[PDB]
């Protein structure tokens, strides 16, 4: 619990596994926890869950967020138990968190009307008990926050061009958007996790490319951290 | 730890509450943990601290009712909060409960391998649960009680036996609507899956403790009065042996 926790934000595709696995090589003691989306597309040849959510999420989105929110819990879970364990200065990012899970991702699904009255209720009954469980272990030292314009991550959806993703339309991406916003930028969303308001955030710019601005954001945290 | 955990199964309306109920005012030392069906035929997540001076606790949702009327669609949401309510209640009564007390026993009306393992599994196997959905379930499952260890290990099992005859019957007595649409194929189905797990033992779980965790099998098919004597006599009897 000595090791600092932080957790790489923003919206699909902003450039969050670039920049942390980027930001990792910067110490021998800073590690990286990564969505395991890797899991999502073959669940164990087993089946796409992310792939049937985005199809009719009426249907699978409910499913989807508790087994997203579940792995997650886990790899950052697995990842405090070992390998920096015992270390200079240890430091953890996180790609995303539960709490972008809730009241980001699933929040806005049930705007949506794809969550309905009851799953909604059942999932934050669900999130939240499994958060004054073991969630009383991954709070968040500091959130750093990229972003990007809604259009940039559409296109960027391309440059990956990760099949269950050409068919995310602009109209989406504006609302995840929105969240980000809302929770990080302004402030204007406190939620019910008392510890979180006075956390601290770093927001970088992410729409150019890594082309004469990027090696600098490195910097904005280097020293940004050890600031606490 | 100090505190010995068994768990009541058995087959809709074989009376596991009614029973047990009456069974914890022998003794001080023992207490109930309720299975939470008042909170799946009434879905409510918490309240905010300010919310919840000016607006009520409003009924929402019954999760039951719609787990049984469209299976197909409700199963795996039925399975993750039936599941979740258990753990949560079984969990607290633990840390809570029968701290001044010399031989202390709590009872689980039902088990979290019940669910698994009666209820989830026959549901995926009525093809109700799709694999995505029963692999999903098991990793939750297996995870959380992989997270507990020993804290929730049962130390015994009592297995009520009644009939499915019986139990449909029950069924009729007790009431709740949503159960009477229940045919009789389907406790059957059931009781097929307690009678593996708990007479044959030829179950096969993912805990291997259970196997050896003793099982005491009582029959409940006659009415209350006749046989209570007997059972609460095997009951005192088969505890203490633990
Ligand atoms: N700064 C950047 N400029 C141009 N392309 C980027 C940048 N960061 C990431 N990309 C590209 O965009 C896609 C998404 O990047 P990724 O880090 O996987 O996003 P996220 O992890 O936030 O979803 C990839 O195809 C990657 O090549
Ligand atoms: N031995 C018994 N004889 C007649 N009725 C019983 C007996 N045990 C329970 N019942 C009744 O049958 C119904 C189901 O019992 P209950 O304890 O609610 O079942 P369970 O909790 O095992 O589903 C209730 O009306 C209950 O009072
Ligand atoms: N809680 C989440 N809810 C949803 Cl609907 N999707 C998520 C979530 N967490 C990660 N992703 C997925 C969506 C993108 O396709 C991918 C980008 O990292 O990750
Ligand atoms: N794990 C469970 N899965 C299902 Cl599909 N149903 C359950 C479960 N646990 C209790 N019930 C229901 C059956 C009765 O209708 C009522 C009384 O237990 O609760």
């Amino acid at each position: 619990t000595r090791i600092k926790k932080i957790s790489i934000e923003g919206n699909i595709a902003a450039g969050k596994s670039t920049f942390v696995n980027i930001l990792k090589q910067l110490s021998e003691d800073w590690e990286v926890v990564p969505e395991p989306v890797a899991r999502w597309s073959n669940v164990q040849n087993g089946g796409n869950v992310l792939q049937m959510m985005y199809e009719k999420p009426e249907r699978w989105s409910f499913t989807f967020q508790t087994y997203a929110c579940l792995s997650r819990i886990r790899a950052q879970l697995a990842s405090l138990n070992g390998k920096l364990k015992d270390a200079e200065k240890p430091v953890l990012f996180f790609e995303r968190s539960v709490y972008s899970d809730r009241y980001i991702f699933a929040s806005n699904l049930y705007e949506s009307e794809s969550m309905n009255e009851t799953e909604w209720t059942i999932y934050q009954d669900w999130h939240d008990w499994m958060n004054n469980q073991f969630g009383q272990s991954l709070e968040l030292d500091g959130i750093i926050y990229l972003q990007a314009t809604p259009e940039t991550c559409l296109h960027r959806i391309y440059l990956r061009g990760r099949n269950e993703e050409q068919g995310i339309p602009l109209e989406y991406l504006e609302k995840l958007h929105y969240k980000h916003e809302s929770w990080l930028l302004h402030r204007t969303l406190k939620t019910n996790f008392d510890y979180l308001q006075e956390v601290p955030i770093l927001t970088l710019d992410v729409n150019e490319d890594f082309k004469d601005k990027y090696a600098s954001l490195v910097e904005k945290v280097k020293e940004f951290l050890s600031t606490l």
